[PDB]
């Protein structure tokens, strides 16, 4: 099985994806009046990705370079420039049904929905948070580039992110609309990924929280943990500590399932220090931190009260 995210609205997005091809890349793009964004790194061939010099790739193109799809539509390219880590094309007609939008920075904390696209179809909407590290989990991201992040206030979409790539450690890193990258990321090849592995507690709670409503009961045992003992195990496989803020924020899971949660963090002190042992929970071999108390609440808590 697995667990599923629930899905968000649209805002129509989906009409304003596109797919721009340079060379042999392809990869998605965002339509708006008579314009497509796109990360630039669409010009690189491998081998100028490890050391690119994108002002001296772009002169090499003209508008035919690009090839942009909407869809079994060709969209042609009349202009391009770059603009910091976007390639910006002007297109020969306008998006029928582009929607009433602005571009914005986020910051961490912050939700947003995702429009993810497999093989450049758009196949779901989902709540993603950028981590204070500026990166966000998201398999539905995984083999993809290109897709965008927004948030929907009445009849406005207000765009604030922009996929560029995914880094060995599971997670994936972006722009804003403007081409400004979140976090010390860059748009090369190279080792990025410090400090981006470190595992979300909260978020694998939530996940066993998840699987507890939907029947997975092996993992936990009659054993308990204080904070300090839970957060020593932690540390030591490299995972957050957990605070009483985050203990706090557990309380509607631990409420529906009647398991306190430090006997829930008793639970995943076995689960790491003895691993699954070929055992699976909610579909999966490992210990899932992409989802977190929010999504398993919107998913497998029915209504939730502000």
């Amino acid at each position: 099985s697995g667990f599923r995210k629930m899905a968000f609205p649209s805002g129509k997005v989906e009409g304003c994806m596109v797919q721009v091809t340079c060379g042999t890349t392809t990869l998605n793009g965002l339509w708006l009046d008579d314009t497509v964004y796109c990360p630039r790194h669409v010009i690189c061939t491998a081998e100028d990705m490890l050391n690119p010099n994108y002002e001296d790739l772009l002169i090499r193109k003209s508008n035919h370079s690009f090839l942009v799809q909407a869809g079994n539509v060709q969209l042609r390219v009349i202009g391009h420039s770059m603009q910091n880590c976007l390639l910006r094309l002007k297109v020969d007609t306008s998006n029928p049904k582009t929607p009433k939008y602005k571009f914005v920075r986020i910051q961490p904390g912050q939700t947003f929905s995702v429009l993810a696209c497999y093989n450049g179809s758009p196949s779901g909407v989902y709540q993603c948070a950028m981590r204070p590290n500026h990166t966000i989990k998201g398999s539905f991201l995984n083999g993809s580039c290109g897709s965008v992040g927004f948030n929907i206030d009445y009849d406005c979409v207000s765009f604030c992110y922009m996929h560029h790539m995914e880094l060995p450690t599971g997670v994936h890193a972006g722009t804003d609309l403007e081409g400004k990258f979140y976090g010390p990321f860059v748009d090369r090849q190279t080792a990025q990924a410090a400090g981006t592995d470190t595992t979300i507690t909260l978020n694998v709670l939530a996940w066993l929280y998840a699987a507890v409503i939907n029947g997975d009961r092996w993992f936990l045992n009659r054993f308990t943990t204080t904070l300090n003992d839970f957060n020593l195990v932690a540390m030591k496989y490299n995972y957050e500590p957990l605070t009483q803020d985050h203990v706090d924020i557990l309380g509607p899971l631990s409420a529906q399932t009647g398991i306190a949660v430090l006997d829930m963090c008793a639970a995943l002190k076995e689960l790491l220090q003895n691993g699954m042992n070929g055992r699976t929970i909610l579909g999966s071999t490992i210990l899932e931190d992409e989802f977190t108390p929010f999504d398993v609440v919107a998913q497998c808590s029915g209504v939730t009260f502000q």
